[PDB]
């Protein structure tokens, strides 16, 4: 004989802070009054000002060099609780979640509601991201995970603690694909210009928060608040570095240090314009001009040549190559795809979010931990391509060595007592 | 120390009842003496008669306007119990699973034991359904999902009351693609003529149905079979309504009332001929005549603008549009990618089948419950294309709006009583 | 309050014996001083020396007839455990596996990291696996799955019996695609001759196995080593028979028996050299020469007819095609897409790896289980194609029926004790 009531679950929009624009601070105040939170949504729309399809018109921009706007809006998504950043988003991570977490039909779509793909469309986080013509008409949505919008019984409730102030922020971008840029530097410095209609009748982008509220009946609601629970969650932790400069030799030896035990670490090198471009351009159609494909697949064309985690001052895995860090390590837990792009990450625990850690690499008694990352020189033009030996001008472009990791906390509960236990 | 013993679970084939046809009743008598019972699975084989590929020869009908055959001929398949019609099923109930349940490699199997793909196929539930030759020898495959061919743990069992009365009917259409039909309307009256091979040697379907019968152990089988035992049901409940007719306004607030707790409400507008069509047709090639690619993707081009959902006689979410309703919404709970055709969905809760309602809309106390759906206009012939705000002749085909729930129930087994227990 | 202890999980490479090459026994040493194993990987780099494209050269061999290397290298793979042959593996079951637990995105990365696609890559098992131009420089990487490479919770320890001799086998094969082979049979009989650049400068490969140690803390370590443990394991049971000749008729009835109760039977009728090709050969291109498609796909194209699985004497589905029993059997249970080859299957249990067998073949009582397999005859050359009535002399190159079973069997560890308890 099961208990049931009356319950609701409503999506009342929350509100804004600030004017939504082109690279500034926009903070979002999510609601406290109700019982529990779950996930939240973004809305940003971007739309593109082009008018030919993919035809080569000389120097002029059409679309052909077209990338992800929502995905490269975002550079920075702190969650403060009780006025202490428990954990921090950055681009990075926002694409390292998909070629992990998301698995089944999450990934699928996930390329259709944040890439803008119309002409000649392709399911893909990369490699042809082409828009539709003149003023597209649409919208895009990017959720943000968290370590409660999971799971009901994993929820964060907000009504046992009506005091804390929880407040997350949206760093906005201000290079924006496809209005301001077109090449891989300066595209014959087009700041607000229209050369042909390709960077003209510019428009902001419009931010719509909204974030459901949680209902629980009034026979639970006075236990819940009132009796201590002992809650686990999973932050992130990241520590953005610099990577040495693409030249004759590459080598790095930048040490990481985090706080407790964390599951398992992972990066991706990224450039400052087109960060989701793996593989170095090429002057020969079908890559720039005409550019029908962003770039080619295979790992192996990719200038990083390998890596080397360091744990103890001790080895920890054999020197392989980029096709088994990138492709083999995320396809052995959870089984998910990645992209042609530069990801790494490697597998270690088997289970996240228990009572006991079943083997996590407790960072509080480790005093040596670091990371290397093995490029390929240049002594090459950019008009023949690249490879695991020989670059381009597309590799000084990169150079933001950002590392995500997660670690597991224990978040005490109390009424009028607040500390820290154990990891 | 396990326990085990010999178990055994065959697939006997279950009797049958009537001359499947097109356009009549077809009984099937499930066995009731043994066990319990599982999943249960239908054949129907549905050749064409075409010759030429899809090649343009004027007024003759080639293959270049097939759609799927056995998913347009079930109509209507309730599950009786009891002389209780506890749940029903539609036309729009098959595609409607597919895009929810359906999260891992479910979907992609479906589309071809379903969609006569042969000549140019395509994994896909619309988009280019062309067939084959001449005289395409195969089978196609669609079982019947229920609450009780999901796990072994909440199978419902038949031994504990031999007495009940269970009969599911399958009501087969007489309308088939690419036999009868070759247009949007009438194409030039083909009942059962042969104009240069397109429409004769029409042959009937056959009907192969077949239930497997659970076989437990003599040492469970009396325990089953005199203890009382509370088991938890998903049934469905469905609703067919009207539409207002395409003109120049199209605005509806339709009523829509239930019975208990509804976990979720979903809907799609169908036509009645070519129902798997969402965009509107064109007279321009490669879209009738020759007709390579049925309709053109992207949510933006489908006739439906927006819809609103109605709670408390309050606002329930912001007004957004198709691309929203459809690809976002799926996307949260269960992410199971969707279709292009005009499907809607408002994810709700996120526990199905569980001992407790963790966020269900109750229905019990609710008095005011109603839908909208925001049509486009006319004014346009039907060789342009169609859009957000002008659509062809293809729009008052569509006219039906049946909307299916699905609630909980919990079926009270004792033996000399049956009583309704709570939700 | 949760217990967290400083854990840790390397991975030291393990030790190898022989010498890797073509068609030689190679054993590997699984360490056994550490606490618990856990999954293996294997790597095998098989670089090719081609020269062209896909073009047509007359009778040189270029890339269109290649296929993976990687997955046909292996041969059985047996886990000893006690001098015990526990359970073997085989090159059917390493595809077999693919297409059942393998549902999410762990197929999607499979035909990556075994097939060589370079040059018009296809992420799929078949049809179309060329590999790129001369000499590519890059390494294949194939896991071994085992009964405690799932879960951290059912992984095999190993200090609690130190003593225990395991030991894993792996056989490669000396018959190498695209290097000592081009046709069907025979290519003009190059054994090592380099004719115009397509069988010299061939290489030996090199396999690096490694296999990760766990560490647990020494809390539970003494707990672990000197407590009784009634575990669950799913091995596996392989049984090479005989198919008869293609010829006029084709009609077999071999017996099949195992040992305790078998969740599920299934098999895959394989070649001798292009064991991933399903559709006959056909001179007309592009099929051979140019060979821009391996076969085309269509399940009605392979000459297996139907099957028919007996059990007590007495029948148990009905007489379906192919189409049902690849493709629908294995969408039931673990939804995972096939391939057009020729695999067979055949759903009973849900839930494998529990404490009650929930209806399992328990074949220590049945003394009757056979099956069937009908072919189509050949009276046609090999140059207009294949189908369910007639095949070309690709039909009688396969001729080993191969079947694997998966049975569930119980380990009593013991200390000075070593029994077989119940299945």
């Amino acid at each position: 004989y099961p208990v049931g009531w009356f319950t609701k679950l409503p999506t009342m929009a929350t509100r804004v802070s600030g004017n939504p624009a082109f690279g500034q601070e926009f903070s979002v105040g999510v609601p406290r009054s109700g019982d529990y939170v779950l996930n939240a949504w973004l809305t940003l729309k971007t739309p593109e000002i082009k008018l030919l399809e993919t035809n080569r018109l000389g120097a002029n921009g059409t679309v052909r060099w077209t990338k992800n706007l929502m995905h490269n809006a975002v550079e920075h998504a702190s969650l403060t609780f009780n006025d202490i950043c428990a954990q921090q988003f950055n681009t990075a991570y926002l694409d390292a979640w998909t070629q992990f977490n998301m698995c089944e039909g999450k990934r699928i779509g996930y390329d259709n509601m944040i890439g803008n793909t119309s002409d000649m469309t392709n399911p893909t986080p990369a490699q042809g991201q082409d828009g539709a013509r003149t003023l597209p008409s649409k919208n895009l949505v990017l959720p943000l995970p968290f370590f409660f919008s999971r799971d009901c019984g994993l929820a964060l409730p907000t009504v046992v603690l009506p005091y804390n102030e929880i407040r997350i922020n949206i760093k906005l971008r201000s290079l924006q694909e496809l209005l301001v840029f077109q090449n891989k530097d300066t595209g014959n410095v087009i700041p607000i210009s229209a050369t042909d209609i390709a960077g003209g009748l510019a428009d902001t982008v419009e931010a719509y928060v909204y974030m459901t509220v949680g209902l629980v009946s009034n026979v639970e609601r006075c236990a819940m608040a009132g009796t201590v629970r002992d809650m686990v969650v999973e932050q992130m932790q990241a520590a953005p570095t610099h990577i040495v400069n693409p030249q004759n030799t590459n080598n790095v030896h930048v040490d990481m240090r985090f706080s407790h035990a964390v599951k398992a670490l992972f990066f991706m090198v990224q450039n400052v314009t087109y960060k989701s471009v793996g593989s170095n351009y090429t002057c020969v159609t079908p890559v720039n001009g005409p550019g029908n494909t962003v770039m080619e697949p295979a790992m192996s064309v990719d200038p990083i040549k390998s890596a080397s985690l360091t744990y103890e001052n001790t080895t920890r895995l054999a020197n392989m190559g980029v096709e088994y860090y990138s492709l083999v390590q995320p396809w052995y837990f959870s089984a998910s795809i990645p992209v042609y792009t530069g990801y790494h990450m490697y597998s270690y625990a088997l289970n996240v979010g228990s009572v006991h850690p079943s083997g996590s690499t407790n960072y509080g008694r480790l005093t040596n931990a670091s990371i290397t990352v093995t490029m390929s020189p240049e002594s090459v033009v950019a008009a023949a391509g690249g490879g695991n030996n020989n670059s381009g001008y597309n590799e000084p472009q990169r150079f933001a060595l950002v590392v995500i990791a997660v670690n597991h906390n224990v978040i005490r509960i109390m009424n009028g007592s607040m500390g820290f236990p154990i990891l």
